[PDB]
């Protein structure tokens, strides 16, 4: 009856068949994270699986399962995958590579689950009465209900929309909001203070067709211009006065005729005359005519003498008066004053003068006559 | 010769050398996902590797390889990594933790491959003839060609650009389009109905410098104004009539001189006169002068008496007529009618009058003379 | 003493206790990536762990640890997880599946680390002096400092902001810049050439209230309109001349009264007259009045006869001259020339004429008188 102590040391090639009970394997080959203490330094890992909250892990204060893959030996270069132990589902990866693989140089852990990314699924649907100032973390959310935007706080407008947040830094937080009608608003939380929502102009809130182009600002295009304009002070030439008759109040004649002009200023026409020895003078205002004339007779023989004298011109209507006097042509014997005259008759053409003497001597007398008529 | 049945049970320490043939290993330590049935529940996993389409996997109806890492034993807390079996290359991670690790509390699967996120590579390049209404899934796509945007359907404009899509919910899908020239449009599919593209105003489609500011709207700034304006009804003062000579047809004199005025209205100048006993009267229209005068002589002694009379003023040209008569200054003895007269000669300065009597008593006569000339 | 060579081939079930020293395990079960050459093709992987830079790995030229999980055997279908060996921390996954699992059909490698995604942490903060043309890779970056944007190159504006980049393709790169005040600019590098930044109009750079609506472009609304306007040429009627007195220089009377007018043109007033046998004539220029009259007497009874004659009108001031002559009414016995006359006295209303005869016969004479005065 052979005992184990009777069996010599064997090479692994002696197991020619069968499958080992998994209890014969080191724990790390069974998926058990129990090979090393649960605070082991993953930087100095030599086992392919551990569970540790060591600070060289990816998240301070948290446990992670850490798988390790090694080359050229378990002290050399390595790749590590860390997966969370509790609280959340997270994965990270890192690597150590060095020319001397034992002098490990670990790169930073890199996140391997989309929990650190902008995801194709939305981060959430926002309810009513929410203050958008609290959305200080990167992501994108839906506001499905305009009333819920209106019922909230710090929405740019009371409309359903899409909120996108970029948290670049605690002091630089950018938010964008796009309404269900396509309008964009943007604001930033700069150094802890939210700046005003900036509103883009779009074809839903501005129409330049309602506003006047500079090219349309012209006199020709101005509507409502009156036909005539109050004139400022200006002068004129008489040639520009084209109708009417200027009255006496304005220094005018009050009429457009010579006779009417004289009548309105009380002026009279000039006189006409023939300045001859047998001449005349006419006042055309009244039509009165005054003529004078003289005739040479000679001696008065005695008794009574009648003579007809013809006026320089005929009186149009009548002779009103005659004034006969005696002229001395010569003084042969006595003066012509010894002859006296008187008018016998008058007509429009002339008169008849009678003469007589009171000395029976010779004379050379003439008859002067002045007449008045119209 | 010994048979295997003669050999007792051996401890693992009996293998002192060599590398086990991998066929001796539990299948999971060889990478074989054959340890359990392919519908096993990963929630109850006790093996480090399985392949299962059980509902508790990450994607309904699909097979996944699921790795499990356990602590403190294979019935306790666990971390799981699921990788796809076919169709796509996907990875998920989850975890179970509990105070009593045997009473597992699984968290939801978290996706690891970037297929679930907005990726730094584009989701694709859009060809010609595509209807953008069909892009209802989150992502971003490239339209490389303006002609293909024009040849498609429901692009905001026929220009190459970038399309970004946010499927926030089946009834809330947001699209943004940025053209190659920087112009942004936005629209939303609300409850399955696409709303109109909203077009932002930018310096590519709007120039405020082309529109008139209110501050530039003034009379002084209005271009195209006329130099003069058609006047409306107004009045004037004579002082504004500054040039020209008003014609008779309008009530004017038709001349700028007093002589020309009289000539144009047919008016004559006024007469002058010296209204004295020995006086004169002149018609300045014709120049005719009439004079009258008297002198006291006294008694007529007899015979023929000559006396010279000097006109008040001298006739400038010639005397045309004289009218002598007799005046009675007094009647000391007899009346002056007994004396008669006649004119002998006449000059420009006066005349000579001859007198005779027919009664021989003492008279006191004078001589009156009236003269006409020019 | 039993020799190992005397021990028969054993089944794995002979190992009833203990844990194998890990040196007994195939290397891949120890986390060692040394089972195959480090250029082995992962498409033909039959071991669960290798390290290779073969072209069929995820990133050309780079080494990756490649884990494999197999079904139904190590030649069949497989899932593979690749993790980086150096330089960066990266993870990838792929799969092979086919109806005949041993004739593999590999799907493309899919990335798992968030390095391939838009992440919820920014890609970096930009310093001063940076040219944004170099940002040709997808991501989002922070410009914290307006001075650093001004001090850089190819920023749209010298303001702090957020830079978002979409590298769709080497020929299609889109950039968006959102300033800390909420203003958005966009540009595109198209086929290797950057195009100008496009500036959106928003309420921070454009206020329509400053610009004039078309509705406000009206004559009534235009400010600064003058009260009066320079008139163009026009004509007038005399009635529009409502004040002033036209002077002689312009063809006017220089006066608004008849008398004044006459004086300014040097004109005289009309004469008046009573054209009767006992009539008168008046020169209203000088006021001189000339009268003529006649009275029939009959016979002269001898002696001295005085007779009063009354002037047709009274001289307003004085009678300056009378001219008496003798008229013949008839010739009964001798002529009226045998009667002579002379004036005795004169008044404003009449005169006294004395008469005598040098015959002693019957006459029928009258007295004519012409008078001058004012
Ligand atoms: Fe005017
Ligand atoms: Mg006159
Ligand atoms: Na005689
Ligand atoms: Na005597
Ligand atoms: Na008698």
């Amino acid at each position: 009856a052979l005992a184990a102590t009777d069996i010599p040391g064997l090479d692994a090639s002696k197991l020619v068949s069968g499958v080992l009970a998994e209890q014969r394997l080191p724990v790390f080959a069974r998926g058990l994270a129990t090979a090393v203490s649960n605070s082991s330094d993953p930087n100095t890992a030599t086992v392919p699986l551990m569970l540790t909250n060591h600070a060289n892990g990816p998240v301070a204060g948290r446990y992670f399962y850490i798988q390790s893959m090694f080359y050229p030996d378990q002290n050399g270069n390595a790749s590590q995958i860390a997966t969370s132990y509790n609280a959340t589902s997270e994965m990270y990866v890192r690597v150590s590579y060095a020319a001397n693989p034992s002098i490990r140089e670990w790169l930073p852990w890199q996140r391997c689950d989309i929990g650190g990314s902008f995801t194709k699924t939305t981060d959430g649907s926002i309810g009513n009465g929410v203050n958008i100032n609290s959305f200080v973390n990167s992501g994108w959310w839906l506001q499905s209900t305009s009333e819920w935007a209106a019922g909230g706080a710090n929405y740019p407008v009371g409309l359903a929309g899409l909120l996108i947040v970029y948290r670049a830094h605690a002091d630089h937080i950018y938010q964008t909001y796009v309404t269900l009608n396509g309008s964009t608003y943007s604001r930033c939380c700069y150094a802890g203070s939210w700046r005003p929502w900036r509103q883009n102009w779009d074809d839903g809130n501005f129409d330049p067709a309602s506003y006047l182009p500079k090219a349309g600002f012209t006199w020709a295009a101005l509507p409502g211009k009156p036909a005539t304009f109050p004139p400022s002070g200006h002068n004129h030439d008489t040639s520009q006065i084209t109708s009417g008759i200027l009255p006496l109040a304005r220094g005018g004649l009050g009429a457009n005729t010579a006779a009417g002009a004289r009548n309105n200023i009380g002026a009279g026409v000039p006189a006409t005359a023939s300045r001859a020895l047998n001449g005349w003078w006419k006042d055309n205002d009244t039509g009165l005519i005054v003529q004078w004339m003289q005739v040479n007779v000679g001696d008065h023989p005695g008794g009574i003498i009648d003579r007809t004298l013809t006026f320089p011109i005929a009186f149009p209507s009548a002779c009103l008066h005659v004034v006969p006097t005696v002229k001395e042509v010569g003084r042969p014997a006595t003066s012509a004053s010894t002859v006296t005259v008187a008018d016998v008759s008058v007509s429009n053409t002339g008169c008849v003068i009678v003469s007589s003497e009171y000395y029976g001597l010779a004379q050379n007398y003439g008859i002067r006559v002045m007449a008045i008529g119209y």
